[PDB]
This record gives structure tokens, C-alpha cells and sequence, in this order.
């Protein structure tokens, strides 16, 4: 019974959270997951100032409204090589990554490790949170509050 959480670097607070190395979390299940690292999921104008500070990645992730990749730099297999913050518009799907956006973080860019899963609650759930350098913290806990997502 385990969930591994590859978190990466906070840009003005906003990270990218991917579950079991695969597309696999629900637009509930992904405002939980940032509840449990004392987040919320990010505005539109919160992902683009953390994209003025350095952040892209090459995965779609919820926002508030909206399933989008950040891109800085133009390339043909992330987001059709488009920049900016790159809206998903068409797909069956409904599993994707997320966005968090922390308040407390940065200003800029904060490329330190995370640590703690400070929100989450009791249960039964090994979960580990998976850095980029592949640091590791783990604890016992859930996040989901909807059974649909269990
Ligand atoms: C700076 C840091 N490293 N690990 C932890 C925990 C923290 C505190 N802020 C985090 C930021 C991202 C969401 C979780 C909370």
C-alpha cells in the first residue's frame, strides 16, 4: 500500500506533483493531494508568473479550470512546441499530473528539496515523496477525502 509523489523544484510557489510515474490523478484526488502539502491547486496567473521565473516542464497537470504545461523553451514533444503556458483543449481523458502552488515558498526560483507532507492525515498509506536529485521522505498517512479516487 504505497504512493510515491515526484515533486520538483517551487517556482513563486508553484510545483509539479507526479503520482506512480504515470498520468493517474483526478481532478479531485489532485486538489487533495495539494491540501496535504498545505496547497492549492494553481490560478492561471499564478502559473504564469511562475513561468516568468524559470518554471516548465513536459507534463499536462491540473490548474484551477484548466490541464496545462509550462514552456519555456520550444520543443516538438512537449506541448506540440508551443511556449508559454500551453492549455490542453481536446483529449477523451481525465487522469493527468498537478500543479500546487505553496504561499510560504520562494519568490523565485527554490530548487531545495521538500522534506515533509505536512498536511496529511491518519491512514494506512506508505507515501513517499521523490525529488528530482532522488532524496526521499516518507510517512504513513492519506490524502484522499473521495472514495471515488481510492
Ligand atoms: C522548503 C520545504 N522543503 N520541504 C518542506 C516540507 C518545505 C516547506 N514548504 C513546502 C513547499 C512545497 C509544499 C510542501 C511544503
Amino acid at each position: 500500500n504505497q504512493i510515491d509523489l515526484n515533486v520538483t523544484c517551487r517556482y513563486a510557489g508553484v510545483f509539479h506533483v507526479e503520482k506512480n510515474g504515470r498520468y493517474s490523478i483526478s481532478r479531485t484526488e489532485a486538489a487533495d493531494l495539494c491540501q496535504a502539502f498545505n496547497s492549492t491547486l494553481p490560478t492561471m496567473d499564478q502559473m504564469k508568473l511562475a513561468l516568468s521565473k524559470g518554471f516548465e516542464t513536459c507534463r499536462y497537470g491540473f490548474i484551477e479550470g484548466n490541464v496545462v504545461i509550462p514552456r519555456i523553451h520550444p520543443n516538438a514533444i512537449c506541448a506540440a512546441n508551443h511556449t508559454g503556458v500551453y492549455i490542453l483543449v481536446t483529449s477523451n481523458t481525465s487522469h493527468y499530473d498537478t500543479y500546487c502552488f505553496n504561499a510560504s515558498a520562494p519568490p523565485e526560483e527554490d530548487c531545495t528539496s521538500v522534506t515533509d507532507l505536512p498536511n496529511s492525515f491518519d491512514g494506512p498509506v506508505t507515501i513517499t515523496i521523490v525529488n528530482r536529485d532522488g532524496t526521499r521522505y516518507s510517512k504513513k498517512g492519506e490524502y484522499r477525502t473521495h472514495q471515488e479516487d481510492i
